[PDB]
């Protein structure tokens, strides 16, 4: 009865396999795109189509109308994870394929457009509930809520212990998108790869590798073609500046990336970000998963485009 196979137009069918695919401006195509990626990376029998569709639409409803941390970010992040899985298909378990696409879709659920810092300084109730990874623990709690709605248990064919494992994959993957945790996790993986101690059969080493994959997916907008990366940078900065305004309303001077008066210093901020965060991220990931090379290559090309802006040629 699974004779209803999802298909895409010719251009999308070919380009969705490229790391630098952009999912386009047609919101009503994104659910079909996510199902197609699930059917091909996981299998057409991983999920009941009616529960997956109900789940997908409840998740979309619980993302907010914000410039960057929105439904389009959720699907873009999931597509990057699709491209890593299809190009390293021998390395992951059945449960990891199931959990990771869902983790990426759900990873910024109910994002208001504010950092963990603003929530601490504002004394938001979520900061009292979750002392560290504040928004990330909230995103995970929102995932569990949606899964627990009538007709939304997309994992209903799994045993109790398998359900419990995949929810633990999703919880750790979502927490790993807290960039404050990425610095420590990348350092550990760097030393582990360089001393030849890294071991993909060690569950605590899998946890770290999947963490880094989540960081790489979450930043994958710096790995698109220049026009996409430049336009998407306006979207995140719109959020940065709005948080900066809110820091000023609390009588607190915002850090520089969040001050809308420091607009002319965006090219230098981007330079700072690519060298301190992005390049190291895709470098370490290319070492562990060599087929993820095109992410690093496109990150280097965009770093070069920011250097051309700072010299006044772009
Ligand atoms: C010290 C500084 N840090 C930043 N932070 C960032 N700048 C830019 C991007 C970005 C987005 C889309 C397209 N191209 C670039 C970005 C994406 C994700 C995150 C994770 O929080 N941070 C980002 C700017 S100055
Ligand atoms: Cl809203
Ligand atoms: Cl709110
Ligand atoms: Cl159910
Ligand atoms: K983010
Ligand atoms: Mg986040
Ligand atoms: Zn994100």
């Amino acid at each position: 009865q699974g004779l209803m196979q999802f298909t895409l137009p010719v251009r999308l069918c070919k380009e969705i396999e490229l790391f630098h695919f952009d999912i386009g401006p047609f919101e009503n195509m994104w659910p079909g795109i996510f199902v197609y990626m699930v059917h091909r990376s996981c299998g057409t029998s991983c999920f009941e189509l009616e529960k997956l569709c109900r789940f997908i639409m409840s998740v979309k409803k619980n993302y907010r109308r914000v410039p960057y941390h929105n439904w389009k970010h959720a699907v873009t992040v999931a597509h990057c994870m699709y491209a890593i899985l299809q190009n390293n298909h021998t390395l992951f378990t059945d449960l990891e394929r199931k959990g990771l696409l869902i983790a990426c879709l759900c990873h910024d659920l109910d994002h208001r457009g504010f950092s963990n810092s603003y929530l601490q300084k504002f004394d938001h109730p979520l900061a009292a509930l979750y002392s560290t990874s504040t928004m990330e623990q909230h995103h995970f709690s929102q995932t569990v809520s949606i899964l627990q709605l009538e007709g939304h248990n997309i994992f209903s064919t799994l045993s109790s212990s398998e359900y419990e494992q995949v929810l633990e994959i999703i919880r750790k993957a979502i927490i790993a998108t807290d960039l404050a945790l990425y610095f420590g996790n990348r350092k550990q993986l760097e030393e582990m790869y360089q001393t030849g101690s890294l071991n993909l059969n060690n569950q605590s080493h899998r946890d770290r590798v999947i963490g880094l994959m989540m960081t790489a997916c979450d930043l994958c907008s710096v790995t698109k073609l220049w026009p996409v990366t430049k336009l998407t940078a306006n979207d995140i900065y719109a959020e940065f500046w709005a948080e900066g305004d809110e820091m000023k309303k609390l009588g607190i001077q915002p850090i520089p990336m969040m001050d809308r008066d420091k607009k002319d210093e965006v090219p230098q901020g981007q330079l700072g970000f690519y060298n301190a965060v992005a390049i190291p991220c895709y470098t370490t990931l290319t070492q562990i998963l060599p087929p993820t090379e095109p992410l690093l290559k496109a990150c280097r090309d965009n770093l070069s485009q920011w250097e051309k802006v700072i010299r006044g040629e772009e």
